[PDB]
């Protein structure tokens, strides 16, 4: 509600090189452009879904509570409601 940002899926879609890889999970949007290397699954997997919703990848895969705690610092905004699925 407050400052919320909202990004359209079509905005986010761009991100989806090494330069500037953003990644949907669960409705909310993160830039992990500087995790790419740092990710214990290998930079490739994400690669290959950046710029998309990766949610059933993310959970398919079983991450640890550490994993998803690693997710704020990559937090930078929101899916525009619209562009949210049933
Ligand atoms: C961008 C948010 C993501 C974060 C913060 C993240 C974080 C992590 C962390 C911390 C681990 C180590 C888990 C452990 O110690 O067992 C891990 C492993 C892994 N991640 Fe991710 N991950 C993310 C997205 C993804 C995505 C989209 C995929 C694609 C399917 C993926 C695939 C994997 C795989 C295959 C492993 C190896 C698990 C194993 O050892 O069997 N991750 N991830």
């Amino acid at each position: 509600d407050p400052a919320v940002t909202y990004y359209r899926l079509e905005e986010v879609a761009k991100r989806n090189t090494a330069e500037e890889t953003w990644m949907v999970i669960h409705g909310r949007v993160y830039d992990i452009t500087r995790f790419l290397s740092e990710h214990p699954g290998g930079e490739e997997i994400l690669l290959e879904q950046a710029g998309a919703d990766a949610t059933e990848s993310f959970e398919d895969i079983g991450h640890s509570p550490d994993a998803r705690e690693m997710l704020k610092q990559y937090y930078i905004g929101d899916v525009h409601p619209n562009d949210l699925k049933p």
